């Protein structure tokens, strides 16, 4: 039977929960699960890519603040078509990558996170601020937010609330430089997230001003699962990153095994 | 909704107007706009290449001869669909470039020739089985398009019946592909474009101007002799060789000096 | 006209009918056939490889071994639609790569050019779900199989997946078999199936496809007396190969650089 | 006149003073020192790299430590040979870099540190024979300079016979390298290169903190706690990861921009 | 024995002498010459480039233009030590190259592949036939000597129009004296120009190959005009040499003891990290 | 102190002694050697790859032919210069290699890693043979006399009986040969010497059959040519022209078959 022609674009928010973890985090990421993948995709998967988060910044805990990284991938096809299931080699998946990325505890003496791995089209669906902004307007810290309503809010008030009360206060700060937003494509896999929004500043300080000092301003909706905006359970119904406009982790472009320093 | 599979190559006839301005322009193709692309069309793009012009041969003026490159792109998808006009990161395009590739003028301006294709040849009609063995190729590219109020039929006749026919007889043309431009992607003024190979400029020469003279002209024709079209218009062309060390997906590591 | 998005990996099982050949064969495979065919396909052929065989294992012969290498392509487009018959430049493909490949024979008879098209992904998974790469090396016998013409194809399939199948799964030594059916439509190859059956070495190889099959029973169609049954080179052709190969074309080839 | 061969690996302790400063200056680093120095330098350094630095730990800041990354260069001629300050194109270079590092304050400053090296660890001090197969590591690599009118092999003998037996008796401390700084280069200040792994963050502080409570604070000690030197200017450091994707003269194919 | 440590740029001045001999050489040098070199010399030629030449200028002609490209090597031993001269695979050479290239007039049977009782391309680059052109291939330090004018200048300052530009003085006339004649005479109308943005220069290492340049000079421009206006108009203030061998600058014969080529600041060619082999268009 | 400049070549002669033992040989060369050496070396290594042995050839074992392949190493500095053996991270070798590559049982065969200079010192048969000229098979071949057999005497015994042999052969299209260097690492082979022909049979009909000719040394080891022992004092393999293993350009990391 045919495949569908399915041009995406994904996002994987990984944290890392703990300092002491983030070595062997970033090792298993660079050493094991990039040749493992690019193994699995390369055929149908035309980019793979890791944007490592900047230092988390002030109250960046409270919209699930990405510890390690973005991947992202660009698919040519669905890979949760059933028939993606089966493959000659399987992934090397060390239960502890599961506990230093918080989706589950330590077994030592924290509840766990959601792996969330939203799709998305390749293009963005909405450019609300910033149309026509290059590479030679500036450095940007990009901050990349999913967001995904309570169960039993209507999705359209989320919807309406997320345009009409939310992005306006990004659009006025003279701090915020772009703003762009897509839906999630429930559909492939699921995902409890239903919009993507990206949304730049100049520099953490901005970010600040911004998605904390200038979002008081805004009413605590009723299904508010936390008291300030995003007014969504960290982790679980918001989660985010910052990060950089360029990457050197373009991975099926750039990676060479994993050599180490001498 | 769904994305279209819409496998395409394009063309892009990317001329020089004044060797005062090839160092510039050159700057910005390979310094600024081969990063700004690749960040835009990566994923959706499978081949990005430029084939810089060989030295414009006599009488290559009245051919649309772009003197800096052929610009060339294979889709996976429309770029004209209206969902790809949104972007993160717009690319950095000074008015200058238009003024240093003849867009904006000196004195009226010439457009900018963006012609879409399917990725293969529609008619092989001389030359077909040549391997890369045979020999160093001078690939002339030329589109035309038919002026407005000619019938395409009627142009597409002449093309096939009288001037391919002329190249077909030429012993210095070793090949003659076309394709039809898609003209519903971006209403690109051209219909038909051609790949004429010679051995040399001499070839060249002795085939496009000398046999071509034989041809009658035709009641819309816009300039006395072969193609009988507007230059840089009606018709854009360039001569290039097989080969292009600016494979750009493959082959860019950023805008190294020299020492 | 449209083209439809038709992804697909294919494979070619590339013989060398003499060690004299190889140094013929090898050199225009790399110095000749790769950049004419990165050429050509560039912009819709995702992957373009080469994985060399391992030694032909004794009795190698009677599964149409194949001595040089497998070609691996995964396509996005049919190869075989007629509007992709027309290229600017052809490849540089003389005869005598016939002749070294065992096509066109030195004067038996030829043995056919087998280039099998199948989904990218593979739609049986009948042993050893699960395997990681750091569970070892792995021997790795690709092998496909054409039933002989008047054979009922359903009833060649349930002779695989009913009887030989179930030997293979019976074997420690068998530690994975995949199985997909070849896409007849695009290419008209004579092949119904293309199975891949691990192993850890050779004589695990030779203890199953050998030893074990002696259990089977010789079909009424049989061509030959043991397993597989079948013609070699004609109706059945293989070739072991290993996890890695450095030959991943379309990322790692720059030029036919030589030894000093 | 002859060049001489002088294989060497160097570091700079490259630091960012403020967040607000990251994206900037890691723009500079990435979008144009690289295609600079890269330019300049390409037939005579064989490695050049990147290894961005894990976030500050607990009392980092006292070991000079460089928030952004530590810059390694493999040089196969002395940079510092006055032949080598002619360059057809100099580096792109904006005054706010050094403030962005601190090396000149927002309008004291600390000194750019750039330390040269043999190619090889002279002393193997713990953990011969350790493989990456035994686990990822927390790589310490800091560096020290012992204040004006201490006595060099007063500090060597401090730093062999107190300061390392303390590393060699703590569990939590898997490996100990050191090299003597190339003082005849460049003039560094610095004196030694030591690299120190852990498996962690909390490893590190145990050892370099606690652990070293137990010494006794010398004469020349410039803070009260090791490394009793003064942060940024004789002591910068920084802990890194075993594998950078930043091996620029393999890796790089310019400033490809997120979509 | 040992190897002497010998670090060095090198040059080569690459013409094509007809329009139709382009398409040929090319191919040879992009296909053949290419895969040859690289593997001769990836252990000990840290770089390897080619930076074609822009369209030569009015009067390029009388400063030995080359037509097709400039090649440049980066040494870390020095070829020309006679035991490099032992290749397992010597450069495939046929002599149409030295045709196309103007060393050789054009004659029949020049599909031969060079001769030599040594290495072809080692004898090749040494070609001096006196009814053509010789084969100019200069050595130089890595790093320029004298830096004239411009010193500073970054590559945001904007596009260069790099004229790279080698001279020999004829048989006869004293070194020293060409020198002085070079750097007082010749330089300050170079540094007088404000369309001139750049001057570099280096003496040609003539104890490696015996080439006959003892100069290279590199000097930018803007472009094409600003080249014209110094290089052709502001140099009609000098006064001709007695040793002249042509009536203006740079009063020496083209392409045997003035060769030059224009380039950009970039080139695609950087053969040892970009060549992926000869991908033909489609 | 200072560093030497010391542009070398090495060659290492793999072999693999049982086929069982191919595809755990060639993981380890591949997916756990090949970045632990660069790991190491980059800085100071301009070039690292492996040329697979053609399939061994009738009585190749009599040469100590190596059935997985030659390894080749282009250096700047002596590797053997005592301050190079430090590292911060040590390569990964299981003593099972040993046994795959026939070092140890599981007395075996020496670890033979030869050092020369990047340039072949003897051009003795087919100067100026170009690629276009065809493929070959280009079999690598180092020999070392026996203890107690005077240098200059085998010397003369190679360059004066065995390569005239080379010479007149039409099969053999090409004789080059270094001088190995001994005062590196102590390698017990004198010669490596590089005999190229078209073909196995040719390399037959000439390392077999032609050199029956040759006299037996009062040194043999072995009565036919080589007269050496075998992997001891005489190792070889035949190679291709071009390999697709240039490590420090073409490796990417161990991506896997789907
Ligand atoms: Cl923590
Ligand atoms: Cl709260
Ligand atoms: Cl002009
Ligand atoms: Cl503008
Ligand atoms: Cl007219
Ligand atoms: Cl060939
Ligand atoms: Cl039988
Ligand atoms: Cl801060
Ligand atoms: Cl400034
Ligand atoms: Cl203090
Ligand atoms: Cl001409
Ligand atoms: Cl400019
Ligand atoms: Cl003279
Ligand atoms: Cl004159
Ligand atoms: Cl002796
Ligand atoms: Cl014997």
């Amino acid at each position: 039977a045919d495949f569908k022609f399915e041009p995406m674009r994904s996002l994987i928010y990984v944290d890392c929960v703990s300092e002491d973890y983030r070595p062997k985090l970033q090792r298993w990421i660079y050493k094991v699960h990039i040749p493992d993948s690019i193994s699995q995709f390369e055929p149908y998967v035309t980019k793979y890519a890791f944007y490592p988060s900047f230092p988390i910044p002030p109250q960046g805990d409270r919209f699930g603040y990405a510890r390690m990284q973005l991947t992202e991938h660009h698919w040519l096809v669905s890979d949760l078509d059933p028939r993606l299931e089966i493959k000659a080699i399987a992934e090397t998946f060390p239960m502890d990558v599961l506990v230093w990325q918080g989706q589950i505890p330590a077994a030592a003496h924290a509840e766990g996170n959601p792996f969330i791995f939203a799709f998305l089209p390749m293009w963005w669906e909405k450019d609300l601020k910033g149309k026509g902004r290059t590479i030679e307007d500036g450095a940007n810290y990009r901050f990349n937010m999913t967001i995904g309503f309570p169960e039993g809010v209507d999705k359209a008030e989320g919807e309406k609330w997320l345009f009409e009360k939310v992005v306006p206060i990004l659009q006025a700060a003279p701090e915020c430089t772009r703003v762009l937003a897509s839906a999630v494509k429930k559909d492939i896999n699921g995902c409890v997230m239903d919009w993507v929004l990206e949304i730049w500043f100049e520099n953490q300080s901005g970010w600040y001003k911004v998605m904390v000092d200038d979002m008081k301003a805004l009413e605590k909706p009723s299904w508010a699962q936390q008291d300030a905006f995003a007014f969504l359970k960290p982790y679980h119904n918001v989660c985010s990153a910052a990060v950089a406009d360029y990457t050197p982790s373009n991975n099926l472009a750039n990676y060479r095994g994993y050599i180490t320093m001498r």
